[PDB]
């Protein structure tokens, strides 16, 4: 059964990664489930609709009143030392609200880190069929 537990914003860094403090620890967040268009991709830099995924996830965690984080059924952390989570701002989730908006894809999913797969999938389908951002 996930947990949320709470959490503390330090920076938002991208889209698709935040730095929170967490059991009194500053840690990189990857989030779960979720491909953004980047600032800082490895190969390109600045891809199209990565500045407006990136201020979203901005704007959400810093106006938020409560940050939540929740691991899920698998591996933690990522092999950059990165918590793989998914992430609430005042009960919402980032991962989904991002996807929902289209301003991010469902990523190449690997069990068991699933649990929302098929919710964030269902988000996805209905902003291609609005045609929203990514998806215009």
């Amino acid at each position: 059964k996930l947990h949320k537990e709470p959490a503390t914003l330090i920076k938002a860094i991208d889209g698709d990664t935040v730095k929170l403090m967490y059991k009194g620890q500053p840690m990189t967040f990857r989030l779960l489930l979720v491909d953004t268009p980047e600032t800082k991709h490895p190969k390109k830099g600045v891809e199209k609709y990565g500045p407006e995924a990136s201020a979203f996830t901005k704007k959400m965690v810093e106006n938020a009143k409560k940050i939540e984080v929740e691991f899920d059924k698998g591996q933690r952390t990522d092999k950059y030392g990165r918590g793989l989570a998914y992430i609430y701002a005042d009960g919402k989730m980032v991962n989904e609200a991002l996807v929902r908006q289209g301003l991010a894809k469902v990523a190449y999913v690997y069990k068991p880190n699933n649990t929302h797969e098929q919710h964030l999938r269902k988000s996805e389908a209905q902003a291609k069929k609005e045609k929203l951002n990514i998806w215009s």
